[PDB]
């Protein structure tokens, strides 16, 4: 079997994107954010704390005949970005793009913070990290990848995500039309539970690449390209009047400004994220200080190839018993 649904920004900037999928019988259809960095996939529901609820599309388990109740199960998340929601766990059908599991672990939120109910487009949120990350207690539950896995043609995920445009999730195929020259795969660590590789090096616009070792992870669920400080003061020493700001909280540039481009090795290839790419927008509305896409993983922890990298690629994300991960160029 196989799926592909598409994927669409949820704003000007590309802040996320998210990509319709159905729950229960009949359907419900939510846009979920689908972030290979998490690996729980939970929903805005009929059990939401009311004013906690602004704008998202609900999943109503009470309405599904086909949804049951996961006897004792919660759960609870907190992201790198602050945010967090909590619940309680269905068990139900969901499908992708045509592609259907069933028995799927639906975890309904009964609270979400303050970030999630401000953002009325996004319904959830669709982990596809490992299995090993899902938050569901006492019983740990598995992904959608994992539970639709051994049913494809192929264990693989690809991400297609566009620049100011919509995209595509394709499971269990490679779409050979997607891409141009050759995906080339690197090697993928599982030990933290990520899609967690390691990068070649890079080079700023036009200049000259260093061979370097970055370590990092594939997050289709972070905003921005988070890299070591060495790395990004490179890159924003190329943009006139480009500084980092305490108080805005990184990096910011005059809106004036033409951004260079950042290659980022995958092996012996190259991806060229192009510097439009890299351009956020005012830092507050009608500001002519600009938000940069590129950003230090200094007190992260790990670095973030997120959608501002993987935007530039097609990213396959190979779920074979040694998994890896595939980039081309697009």
């Amino acid at each position: 079997s196989t799926g592909s649904a598409t994927t669409t920004p949820i704003d000007s900037l590309d802040d996320a994107y998210i990509t319709p999928v159905q729950i229960g019988t009949p359907a419900q259809t939510l846009n979920l954010d689908f972030d290979t960095g998490s690996s729980d996939l939970w929903v805005f529901s009929s059990e939401t704390t009311a004013s906690e609820v602004d704008g998202q599309t609900i999943y109503t388990p009470s309405k599904s005949t086909t949804a049951k109740l996961l006897s004792g199960a919660t759960w609870s998340i907190s992201y790198g970005d602050g945010s967090s929601s909590s619940g309680d766990v269905y068990t139900d059908t969901v499908s992708v793009g045509g592609l259907t599991v069933t028995g799927q672990a639906v975890e309904s939120a009964k609270k979400v913070s303050s970030s999630f109910t401000e953002d009325s487009t996004i319904d959830g949120l669709l982990g596809l990290a490992f299995s090993t990350l899902n938050t569901v207690s006492p019983t740990q539950q598995k992904t959608f990848f994992d539970n639709a896995k051994a049913s494809l043609d192929s264990p693989v995920f690809t991400a297609d995500l566009g620049y100011h445009a919509p995209g595509t999730y394709n499971f269990g195929f490679i779409d050979t039309t997607a891409y141009t020259g050759s995906i080339t795969y690197t090697a993928v660590s599982t030990k933290q539970g990520f899609w967690e590789w390691t990068s070649t090096g890079y080079a700023v616009g036009s200049g000259t690449f260093k061979s370097t070792s970055i370590d990092g992870i594939a997050d289709t669920g972070t905003t921005l390209l988070y890299l070591p400080a060495t790395v990004v003061s490179a890159y924003w020493a190329q943009v006139s009047g480009a500084k980092s700001s305490s108080s805005v909280g990184g990096y910011v540039f005059p809106c004036s400004a033409t951004l260079p481009s950042f290659t980022f090795g995958v092996g012996s290839a190259r991806i060229v994220i192009p510097g439009d790419y890299i351009d956020f927008g005012p830092i507050s509305t009608g500001s002519s200080s600009c938000f940069g896409g590129i950003q230090s993983s200094a007190g992260i922890g790990i670095n973030i190839f997120g959608d501002v990298a993987l935007k530039a690629a097609f990213v396959v994300f190979n779920g074979a018993t040694t998994p890896t991960l595939g980039f081309a160029s697009k």
